[PDB]
DNA sequence: GACTGCTTAC
DNA sequence: ACACGTAAGCAGTC
């Protein structure tokens, strides 16, 4: 039997002086078995003997400290699992999944302690896990800036906070492991849950392995959310308005859209219609013009002519090279005039609906019928599945080492390649989401202000008639009226403020309407702006210019990581 | 269009 | 071996 522990560090804040001042571990399966202490050597002496699986929330962070120690106490990075070495899975993007510390072997069997990221299983802050999973959480936090020299003694209150953090996550992990969700990541749990229901044998045949060449081509057609500000509202304080968003955008598409499967057939030129293979990805080159009355939908990245975040009113005298799904292209043909179109090549796929039916209604049932923890875990299964079909088969890692200056650096290791899952499915799921949002926006063209992925922001407070049929606050894939606002200011993409109408229901501040409301609530959405800076935003100062030197930046230094204060400015 | 290394929005 | 993202954005290095 292999033991699991929930762990945490607290650490100092000086660049010149970065160390652990307290540590905690708790047996996930026996919360009475735990220890708080003030020494890394002591923690790490234990790490090297428990021969168990450890979890930290945000392994990226405690990890820098762990590897700084390992490197100064006789360990080296090795992918081959030798004695006195450590292996890691750290992605190209600097996301941390594992630290495997090998001590040796008894017979064939490895003797080691593996450290994981509980954030990868439970992707929220600890405070929120507590609230949502109905677990005990203390209000407030440890005083972060506070002088703590070597041999600082942990106070009773800090012991309290440290014990509570590790317990919140112990209790949560355990509920998850008990539910069957034992894999490394929330995403791995979903996909395994989905494979379980359709069976591995069928999965392999319905979702075959494409070559790296084809996968890369399918991937040129893989895009995310539609994020668009109607430019007539740009940097202009408006009055009343309202926000609708879809109920579970992605699962909604998975439940009922025509989605691709099986071994694709490659074609040259322009796709020719085929009932048996009715979905396709088409490579074209063309010019185009937005028609009057229509929202733009063509966004061109990775070219020296745009400006990859703009949705374009026109191709501006240049030939646009793009790989598109048939959903993209059908929308695009209806919003634009496309001309001088060169149809190069493409793949076509067979298709069906309800490949995800059994999965989705299983966990939706579990969601509708359960409270707190299990309810959350059921949301987690539903929402973590689709992202995972389009997994990049390039798993080239990052390898840690100590730079000559005592701090932790990173080099890219060898090219590694895993088998492609089923990237076309990812292409179409997100294609359908976009179509859903854009056609709703366009139906409300005379009122639209903004969209971001699953949201449409409209002027005025009455529900528009074209939308009235597909609006319901609960039904999957329908639009829910989630808020109404008194006034708003949209600066650019992912950058807006709203004064939301709220009201008191059971003494709680919950969204209301303009013939209801008891109160207003200021709300700041602004990518890259950390919550402390948001408090400084007001309606008057929220504009290109706004700048505050209050932004934490984590920097590598000898010993570990330290948050340093940086500036955030709207440019 | 292509640095690194990080943030939030969804 | 084990490993969901895309998108839009700021600041500092060389």
């Amino acid at each position: 039997p292999r033991k699991m522990y929930s762990c945490a560090f607290e650490t100092t804040t000086k660049v010149e002086d970065c160390r652990v001042w307290a540590y905690g571990y708790m047996n996930i399966e026996d919360h009475s078995e735990y220890k708080i202490g003030n020494s890394l050597d002591e923690f790490m002496a234990w790490v090297l003997k428990v021969q168990a699986d450890l979890y930290f929330h945000n392994l990226k962070f405690a990890g820098a400290f762990i590897i700084n120690w390992l490197e100064r106490n006789g360990f080296k990075w090795s992918a081959d699992g030798l004695p006195n070495t450590y292996n890691t899975i750290i992605s190209r993007m600097g996301q941390w999944y594992m630290i495997d510390i090998c001590l040796g072997y008894k017979g064939k069997r490895k003797i080691h302690t593996v450290i994981y990221d509980s954030l990868k299983k439970l992707p929220f802050p600890v405070k929120k896990i507590a609230k949502d999973f109905k677990l005990t959480v203390l209000k407030g936090d440890i005083d972060y800036h506070k002088e703590r020299p070597v041999g600082y003694k942990i106070t009773p209150e800090e012991y309290a906070y440290i014990k509570n953090d590790i317990q919140i996550i112990a209790e949560a992990l355990l509920i998850q492991f008990k539910q069957g969700l034992d894999r490394m990541t929330a995403g791995s749990d979903s996909l395994k849950g989905f494979k379980d229901i359709i069976t591995t044998k069928k999965f392999k045949k319905v979702f075959p392995t494409l070559s790296l060449g084809l996968d890369k081509e399918v991937r040129y057609a893989y895009r995310g959310g539609f994020t668009w500000l109607n430019d007539r509202f740009k940097e202009k304080e408006i009055g009343e308005g309202m926000v609708f968003d879809v109920n579970s955008l992605y699962p909604a598409q998975m439940y009922s859209r025509l989605l691709p499967y099986g071994e694709p057939i490659v074609f040259e030129g322009k796709y020719v219609w085929d009932e048996d293979y009715p979905l396709h990805i088409q490579h074209i080159r063309c010019e185009f013009e937005l028609k009057e009355g229509y929202i733009p939908t063509i966004q061109i990245k990775r070219s020296r002519f745009y400006k990859g975040n703009e949705y374009l009113k026109s191709s501006g005298g240049e030939i646009a090279d793009l790989w598109l799904s048939n959903v993209d292209l059908e929308l695009m043909k209806e919003h634009y005039d496309l001309y001088n179109v060169e149809y190069i090549s493409g793949l076509k796929f067979k298709a069906t609906t309800g490949l995800f039916k059994d999965f989705i209604d299983k966990w939706t049932y579990i969601k509708t019928t359960s409270e707190g923890a299990i309810k959350q875990l059921a949301k987690l299964m539903l929402n973590s599945l689709y992202g995972k079909f389009a997994s990049n088969p390039d798993v080239t890692g990052k390898v840690p080492y100590l730079k000559e200056n005592g701090a932790l650096g990173f080099r890219l290791g060898e090219e590694e390649t895993k088998d492609p899952v089923y990237t076309p499915m990812g292409v179409f799921i997100t294609a359908w989401a976009r179509y859903t949002t854009i056609t709703a926006a366009q139906a409300c063209y005379d009122r639209i202000i903004y969209c971001d992925t699953d949201s449409i922001h409209l002027t005025g407070t009455e529900i528009p008639d074209v939308i009235k049929d597909i609006v319901d606050p609960k039904k999957l894939g329908y639009w829910a009226h989630e808020s109404t606002f008194k006034r708003a200011k949209y600066l650019r993409q992912k950058t807006y403020i709203q004064d939301i109408y709220m009201k008191e229901v059971d003494g709680k501040l919950v969204e209301g309407s303009p013939d209801d409301y008891t109160d207003i609530k200021f709300s700041v959405k602004c990518a890259g702006m950390t919550d402390k800076i948001k408090k400084e935003v007001t309606f008057e100062n929220f504009k290109v210019g706004f700048s505050r030197k209050m932004k934490p930046k984590p920097v590598q230094v000898p010993g570990g990581v330290v948050l340093v204060d940086d500036t955030f400015t709207i440019k």
